[PDB]
């Protein structure tokens, strides 16, 4: 219940502004267009079952930059009550072209969370009128790019009416359209086809704020509007970022907000879950079960270990929250503009930080000067999303993730000295330095997976062929050729073609790699059993058993073990495709490159018409002299220069990746003519396999087991601390 | 001297059309715009030192398709005299954006040739008024793409005046602008900066015909306008194709026309020469001397051998001539449209023949049904052109040549049975079949050069390292790694980047390959000298000496030997770059892929304005119901489909090329795990080098010597027949 404000509709005959409830002449309010329309009586019929905010919707045409809304004298309904309304929590939802099911899921999760907070009993912050402290800001990116089933859902809530959007106002290009309403209707069911909207006494009001950008700038500009724009006016305590389609759990927003009672917390995130469908029906898809296992282990092992140190690298799908005072200043300046100091040319970090979009913020929050903000991971809050079910869209999704992670980790390692310019105490500074070193160690390991997988596969298959001879010779040669053909084809198709065009090939390549992994598992088991009936296979069995047991125990400690059997084998079988198809495509597509009027003739009936023709000899001579003159007096734009720089930097990364991996391959296996060279050196005074292969094979597995052990200790510490 | 016709200027007061020499009201002549403007008196001053064609210039706006000009009632000045003028020779010049120096060179060569023909004494065809039998048709491609220094040269000749070009006439888009004049001024000198134009009693008139297309369609459309368009009206005996910048020799057009006195000749071409500059100054550039040698040998060996059989594959720069009756019908239909029979989908040959643009015509002229046309090569006629002097533009030029040659040869081999459906006698049919088989043999050899060069280099360097041990071990390993790095980088940069962006790398790669070739030459000489002080190096010395001697003798027989010393070493040194840089880039770039208004606000002084607003409750309810309705009722265009097909077919060619070359590499050198496989097979019961390397090394050189011998016999037969 309860609202009020003073509207700006239009002027009548007396000239004193009049309300509809109580060709026309208007008046710009302070120089910019603000209009107040009533809503249809169909909504009023539910609403009655009445103050000013429920019955009007306010359109504003924002013609300025995000960082100038207040100066230009633009406002929001929250500031214009008799007592200005103070917001505790601003929830940002970003759409690009998402359909109404995804947006419906996000809004329904938000509405359920707000209802939970409003029904809270013993709280100083939340209570019966807690909905007044929450603003839901839906920033859609382009009118041309929005779906009409989303604008139809937004309209059905009461927060959109067409007709009074304007392209320009006093020769000023309108940059954005803002629709403001407070709705009493809630979403109660979202089937595969329909969204159930209903309004009764049990519903809670939601202060929606629909922003519609005029043209599609990317997501960083949406965040620019959210943080530099409306957050400056509303002054929220916490700013929460959600994507359309990410449905928060029933208490996730409250449980994340509860994380900020520690005054040192500057940001927080929760768990992101794969949405397995109805009765886990989607778990039959190997691509979906693999992703389910990957998400569960990224949350259980990686996030807890990072949160112990104090710096988290929030996962792309999960919804995050930042304390607004934490990000004001340097972090937002780095996030939106980049390293401002820059000459006409291009620098590596400054021109490439857009690849690591949100992971910059986190870094700058932790290493902020004279401030001891920490990032913290909340396991009590979760959000479930749908994952790609087809190989091409899976590849296209992970292209962004892998490039962002690689660049963010390189940037954080290269600039770690900032940890010591911040305001943390000495112990936290040491912990953060150790964590950044460990994260770069992980990045370095992930950079050499191309060689690691091939070396493990080739050593294993050749060793079994050497030892037992039966049909493993032919199998070794055949699998070498299959690997080579698939890898060459993946390189060529990712450098030149698009994944949508060739889907059968990518599916076939994934199947080939799965069969390869099955063969490697068989070889390992066979060699181990024969040895039990040498030392290297003792090491392989002990190390792999240990790394499986640590995963299982960490899942049990986290109290979420069911993914360790329903989804493990699928992930194991698709791991070679993660190494060999996702990484190649991600590295081959780093930057997403993209390389007078004369007159008219209209004739009359007779075929006649009139013309302006050079008739005087003098003007013909003039034109002739002007062309006789041209025969006597005898880098392009910034966009293509930036495109050239991006292409150079994308192609220098692939070459270095391939060469540095083949260096290790050639050192271990003595490829590259090295075995020839040693042979001919001795002749101056080739073997099948050396002891370098044994040493490397052991080292790889020990690294895997060590990483599992470190992450197990991290997760154990996380759970123990949280439980105490 | 001597012209006349009836002009179409405009209507005066009496209404009977009036001439300027003897806002106005006009009249479409037969429904289309034809205007006749006078020329400036500056030209008249030279001209006097007078009939109708010299003093007027005729603009026509062509709004129809090339194949419809006569039906739509468009004409040319040649048909409209009292006695219609019959053309013997139509010279087509195509520009895209060439500057005035290139066009000036072409026009000056043409003018000098016409002057030679007009001064001819004992000829039935040519005489004092021979200029009346020649029409020079300059087809420029796009108004936006033409240079202004070219339109200033064309205007200075009298064949262009601006002002009366029209975009549309009676709602018909004007497709092309035709300017017609007969000029008495000639070009007498073209320095680096100025073009010397002069008019006196020694000058010869030229019937120019400047076509200016409205928008840039590519060159095949220009030929479509020339052949299906103006050639249908003029009815020439011979149609000659020239590019802007190609300067014909002083008698080249007459000597090519002389080839057509044999009634069986359907086409002909002459020699194309590299323009070495002033006093051969450009011969200092290695890239230019290499091209000079390449052109001289392509003319001496390839063209004569082809001309003996009866089918030539005219070189891209050379100017060619077709007997018009020969190309009418099937050849032009295949050249312009492709295989007309085609479903909605894409077929290989039909959708890729545009890559082999002019080489289609030649094929269809020889294999025309019931006709015994032959193609013949004329050594008495030549044209000199400028060649690229920088590596990126050289690469970009050869991209087109290599793809065209490869596709044309594949097409000619696959469809050779048509030779037997033509009208030739049995012996010529056998000769043509043999020639097509030989040409496909050459194509097949050129497809495996990637493996041939590497195998020769690796066998040679490893053999010298094995035999003498001193520092050839290190050199072998170092050169293997240099080759690998350069090849991988070339693949990655040609698949992903543009040659303009990375010029230093391409120059460095060419230098690296030149040093590699120097090392290989040294190794061959060293091994041969040591053997003389085994049998394989006897074969190498005999075979390479024989293939050099045959080249030298063929150059002497042709009476053009000077390129065998001034330009030979440069070509030898750049040959690895031809194999390894031009071919990779050509194959990696086969197809040149390229992947509501709202309202406005203007306010008065008071800030007030008027609007159309939905005021009635009924219309707001209507809009709400129309959005509540959308929530209840719950492949792209041809261009991108063709782009996807082109990408698929371009990337399937690279993969097959690489795999089929590596198959040969792995068979000969036992790479690919094959030596491992044989070793472990024997263990079930690796060497440095095998005898396969010896056999392959001999075979490659014998093939080279055999090709030299065949081409020597061909050139000898050509010269002997011509001399008899
Ligand atoms: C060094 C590489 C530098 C690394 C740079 C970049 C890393 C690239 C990794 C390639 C792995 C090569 C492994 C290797 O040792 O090469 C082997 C094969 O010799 C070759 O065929 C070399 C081909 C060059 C590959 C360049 C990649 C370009 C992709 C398109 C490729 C187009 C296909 C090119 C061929 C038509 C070496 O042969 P060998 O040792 O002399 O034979 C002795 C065998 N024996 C002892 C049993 C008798
Ligand atoms: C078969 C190929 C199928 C052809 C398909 C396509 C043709 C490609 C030509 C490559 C030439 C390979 C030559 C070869 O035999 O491979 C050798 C190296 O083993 C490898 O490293 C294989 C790497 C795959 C190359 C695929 C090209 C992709 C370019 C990007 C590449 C990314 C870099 C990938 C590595 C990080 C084989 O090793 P080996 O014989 O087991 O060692 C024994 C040596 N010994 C006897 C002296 C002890």
């Amino acid at each position: 219940r309860g609202d009020d404000y003073q509207i700006n509709s239009y002027l009548g005959r007396n000239g004193e502004m009049v309300d509809p409830y109580d060709i026309r002449k208007f008046k710009l309010w302070n120089g910019n267009f603000v209009f107040d329309s009533p809503i249809s009586k169909t909504l009023l019929d539910q609403y009655a079952t009445l103050p000013n905010e429920f019955k009007f919707m306010r359109y504003q045409a924002v013609t300025c930059e995000p960082n100038q809304l207040a100066e230009k004298n633009f406002t929001v309904r929250q500031l214009k009550y008799l007592t200005p309304r103070e917001t505790e929590l601003m929830l940002v939802v970003t759409m690009y072209n998402e359909d109404h099911i995804l947006l419906g899921r996000t809004l329904k999760g938000i509405m359920d969370n707000v209802k939970y907070m409003v029904k809270k009993k013993n709280s100083s912050t939340w209570g019966p009128d807690a909905w007044k402290k929450i603003v839901v800001c839906i920033i859609s990116d382009g009118r041309s790019k929005i779906n009409e089933r989303s604008l139809a859902l937004l309209s059905s809530l009461g927060c959109y009416q067409d007709g009074f959007a304007k392209d320009e106002i006093n020769e000023k290009k309108v940059a954005m359209h803002v629709y403001e309403h407070t709705t009493m209707i809630n979403i109660t069911n979202i089937s595969e086809s329909e969204v159930s909207l209903e309004c009764n006494q049990g519903t809670v009001p939601i202060q929606l704020l629909f922003c519609l950008k005029e043209q599609n700038q990317k997501k960083i500009n949406s965040h620019r509007w959210a943080f530099e724009g409306f957050a400056e006016l509303l002054r929220p305590n916490i700013v929460t970022l959600l994507d359309a389609g990410t449905m928060p759990g029933k208490d996730s927003i409250y449980q994340l907000w509860r994380e900020f009672r520690n005054p040192n917390v500057g940001g927080a995130c929760g768990e992101i879950r794969t949405d397995l469908g109805k009765r886990f029906v989607k778990l039959l898809n190997p691509l979906v079960a693999s992703q389910n296992f990957e998400y569960k282990m990224s949350n259980i092992l990686d996030k807890t270990t990072e949160s112990n140190f104090g710096f988290i690298t929030v996962l792309p799908g999960a919804f995050s929250a930042y304390r607004f005072e934490a990000v004001r200043g340097q972090p937002l300046q780095k996030y939106f503009y980049g390293e401002i100091m820059e000459n006409e040319g291009f620098h590596f970090f400054s021109s490439n930080m857009y690849l690591a979009e949100d992971r910059i913020l986190c870094f700058e929050v932790v290493t902020k000067k004279n401030c001891n903000w920490i990032l913290k991971y909340c396991r009590s809050s979760y959000a479930s999303t749908d994952v790609p079910e087809r190989v091409p869209e899976f590849i296209l999704q992970r292209r962004r993730w892998l490039n962002g992670s690689f660049f963010a980790s390189v940037y954080s390692f290269c600039h770690f000295y900032r940890v010591w310019s911040s305001g943390h105490n000495i112990g936290r500074k040491l912990l953060l330095t150790v964590e950044f070193f460990y994260l770069f160690f992980n990045t370095l390991i992930s950079w050499f997976s191309l060689s690691s997988f091939f070396l493990v596969f080739r050593i294993l298959t050749v060793s079994i062929a050497l030892a037992y001879h039966s049909a493993f010779n032919v199998l070794s040669v055949i699998f070498l050729w299959l690997y080579g053909i698939c890898t060459l084809s993946t390189f060529i198709l990712s450098l030149g073609n698009k994944p949508k065009s060739t889907e059968k090939f990518y599916v076939l390549t994934c199947v080939i790699f799965a069969v390869m992994m099955i063969y490697m598992i068989f070889c390992s088991i066979f060699m181990s059993v024969k040895s039990f009936q040498t030392e290297a296979f003792r090491d392989i069995v002990i190390s792999l058993g240990s790394t499986y047991c640590l995963y299982l125990i960490s899942s049990i400690i986290y109290l979420q073990p069911w993914h360790m059997l329903t989804s493990f084998i699928q992930y194991i079988l698709l791991s070679p495709s993660y190494i060999n198809v996702l990484n190649i495509y991600a590295f081959c597509n780093v930057h997403d490159l993209s390389w007078n009027p004369l007159g008219k003739i209209n004739t009359t009936e007779d075929g006649t018409f009139k013309m302006e023709v050079l008739v005087s000899s003098s003007e013909i001579q003039a034109n002739y002299d002007k062309y006789l003159k041209v025969l006597n007096d005898f880098e392009p734009s910034y966009d293509e220069k930036k495109t050239g720089y991006y292409a150079n930097v994308r192609s220098l990364v692939i070459i270095f990746w391939v060469i540095t991996n083949f260096i290790i391959v050639a050192v271990v296996l003595e490829t590259g003519g090295i075995a020839d060279y040693i042979a001919m050196k001795s002749i101056s005074t080739i073997p099948l396999m050396t002891s370098k292969a044994s040493i490397y094979f052991n080292v790889i597995l020990w690294l895997v087991a060590l990483s599992a052990l470190i992450r197990f200790i991290g997760c154990s510490i996380y759970m123990i601390v949280r439980f105490f």
